[PDB]
């Protein structure tokens, strides 16, 4: 059993564990993927575990969907350690931590690293977690004297669509530690001033009126509404769009469930975001 800081916070963990069970932290999950961690406890997505995460859930018990964990469920885990989320409610995190010890993994993306180290620590892959974090750091710098300085000039806009309703995120939030942070372009007003997920109305984007814009829509978010994304298509305000009149609109270029403070998002955008702004004579 060995003490592990986290965030300024130390918890007491038997080291190396399997008994690891993650709920809310879809972070959590995406280091797994990488680092080849097999969770005693997984988040389900509309009731079963995506494709791409189906290689490590193959000893997982579902923890419940990601903002809803199931706490009778993981009780009868007895897990070592809960991998949580700062997303989660004060009240939750104390009801989830009744089953075992319970760490709030940071949904803040500068935290990308700390986020990899704590599960590695877990698993004993600190060797591991070292080179995907190297590997994406040398992937940054050969990605970033390829991307053009008229993009990089650009005003471009991340948004996630969730219950038929368009949200942005503060700049060192989701995928912008990565647009912005990373690749260097200006931060909209709007993102800066965002201290959270915020709302923004289709009317307040037209004003915005960005370069390029990321799309994120994830069928399983928008239950209620899943003409979210057509709707919004065939828009006249959304048609007044510099972004979309130039075809600057990129739906989906990772998969929408991406949580975008993590390694593997991280790749991912990079290249994504690398092919929507570079060019050639
Ligand atoms: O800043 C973010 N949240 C804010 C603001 O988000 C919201 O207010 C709402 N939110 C969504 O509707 C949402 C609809 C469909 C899907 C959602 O994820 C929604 O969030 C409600 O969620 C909540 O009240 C709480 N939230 C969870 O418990 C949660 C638990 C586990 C995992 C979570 O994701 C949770 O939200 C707290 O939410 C927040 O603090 C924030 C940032 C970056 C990425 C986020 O996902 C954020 O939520
Ligand atoms: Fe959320």
């Amino acid at each position: 059993k060995k003490k592990i800081e986290y965030l300024d916070k130390t918890y007491e963990v038997t080291v190396p564990t399997d008994k690891i069970a993650i709920t809310g932290s879809v972070e959590s999950m995406e280091d797994a993927k990488l680092l080849d961690v097999h969770p005693q406890g997984a988040i389900s997505f509309s009731g079963k575990f995506p494709d791409m995460f189906k290689d490590i859930t193959d000893k997982a018990e579902p923890t419940g969907e990601k903002m809803e964990p199931n706490i009778e469920k993981i009780l009868e885990m007895k897990p070592d350690v809960i991998l949580a989320s700062t997303k989660f409610p004060e009240k939750t995190l104390q009801k989830i931590s009744t089953a075992g010890t319970t760490i709030p993994v940071s949904h803040i993306s500068s935290n990308w690293k700390e986020n990899m180290m704590l599960l590695a620590q877990l698993t004993g892959k600190e060797k591991k977690a070292k080179k995907i974090i190297a590997d994406y750091e040398q992937d940054l710098k050969e990605t970033k004297t390829k991307i053009n300085d008229k993009a990089k000039d650009s005003k471009a806009l991340v948004i996630r669509i969730r219950q038929g309703n368009i949200y942005i995120y503060p700049e060192q939030v989701y995928f912008n530690s990565t647009l912005y942070g990373d690749l260097g372009l200006k931060a909209p007003n709007e993102v800066k001033a965002a201290k959270a997920q915020e709302l923004i109305s289709l009317e307040k984007l037209s004003e915005m009126n960005p370069d390029h814009i990321f799309v994120q829509f994830s069928d399983d978010e928008n239950a209620d509404k899943p003409d979210a994304l057509k709707d919004l298509e065939k828009n006249p305000i959304w048609k007044s769009l510099k972004a979309v009149k130039e075809d600057h609109v990129y739906v989906n270029s990772v998969d929408p469930l991406a949580q975008g403070g993590t390694a593997w998002s991280k790749v991912r955008f990079l290249k994504a975001a690398a092919e929507k702004l570079t060019q050639n004579k």
